[PDB]
């Protein structure tokens, strides 16, 4: 298993590497806001996707907004929960800070901040771990007036706790505008930008930002992506979705699909009805969860 191949993950150039300084490319499956499917995410269905999938990261998505962690902050058991999970099955989590609705990360900056002090303090000495500080940056939002800004000061509390594990910054435009981080680029020696699309609208335009960002030495982490378009619904793209896959082995980047769940949408890698718990059947996946079990299997 992972982590206890590759122990703890740093950048080398643009490329995540593991303890050895090998190159290391995790494939694994995000859950949905955890307000609302956190009844997926747990070590039993984590268990499986390790098992079954080949996953070698987890991305838990705590929502800040639209009835999450501002309103109820007890859904951060839910990652406590994910996490440990991760601890004891060997493989990398991702605690997603996801903003959305509260497109500028400084709405709750505050709140983020002491979020992610905890979480430093509780397992910043634990190498599963990846922080992804602000999910997607959208709206009057750029760069250097304002996720710049607010990643410098949440990145100056994790590294108090944890100096060295990855974190992953959002970047404007739904976290499509890397070129502009790459151009401002943080200090942090463990930072790396988030890249987020959806095969069904998004396509070369975005490749080529995400190759200008490389270019000048910003490594990027698809922490988000789906076989759907941005809404998460128009069918299951098999082209583009193998098209993109085919760009992101091409430079090694690190990929989290969107989503685990049985949502009554495209992007969901189950049908309704679907165990809380794993063990799924072939049949109970989705056409959009076979494909990427299936690119996850090799």
């Amino acid at each position: 298993t992972p982590v206890a191949k590759n122990g703890q993950l740093s950048i080398k150039g643009t490329q995540l590497v593991n303890r050895d300084g090998k190159a290391v490319q995790l494939k694994g499956i995000s859950s949905h806001g955890l307000q609302w499917y956190g009844e997926y995410v747990n070590k039993d269905s984590l268990k499986w996707l390790r098992d079954d999938w080949g996953i070698t990261v987890f991305r838990a998505a705590m929502y800040t907004a639209d009835g999450g962690y501002i309103d109820n902050p007890s859904v951060k058991n839910k990652v406590k929960e994910a996490v440990e999970a991760a601890k004891e099955l060997g493989i990398y989590v991702i605690i997603d800070w996801h903003i959305l609705n509260d497109g500028n990360p400084n709405q709750n900056k505050e709140k983020a901040k002491e979020f992610f002090k905890e979480m430093s303090s509780l397992y910043g000495n634990t190498p599963n771990v990846i922080y992804e500080i602000a999910n997607e940056p959208n709206g009057d939002v750029n760069w250097k007036r304002d996720i710049k800004p607010y990643a410098e000061e949440v990145i100056s509390v994790i590294r108090k706790n944890d100096p060295d594990n990855i974190i992953i910054v959002g970047t404007g435009t739904w976290s499509q505008d890397v070129n502009d981080a790459a151009d401002d680029q943080l200090k942090d020696a463990n930072v790396m930008y988030a890249l987020h699309f959806y095969a069904g609208t998004h396509g070369q335009f975005l490749r080529d930002k995400a190759n200008y960002a490389l270019s000048k030495g910003a490594p990027i982490f698809v922490t988000e992506w789906g076989t759907s378009d941005a809404s998460g619904n128009g069918g299951v793209f098999l082209d583009q979705s193998r098209e993109w896959l085919k760009y992101l082995d091409s430079k090694t980047i690190s990929w989290v699909n969107w989503n685990l769940s049985d949502k009554q949408e495209s992007s969901s890698a189950l049908k309704p009805g679907a165990s809380k718990t794993g063990g799924w059947r072939l049949s109970d996946l989705s056409a959009s969860g076979t494909f990427v079990r299936e690119n996850i299997l090799g």
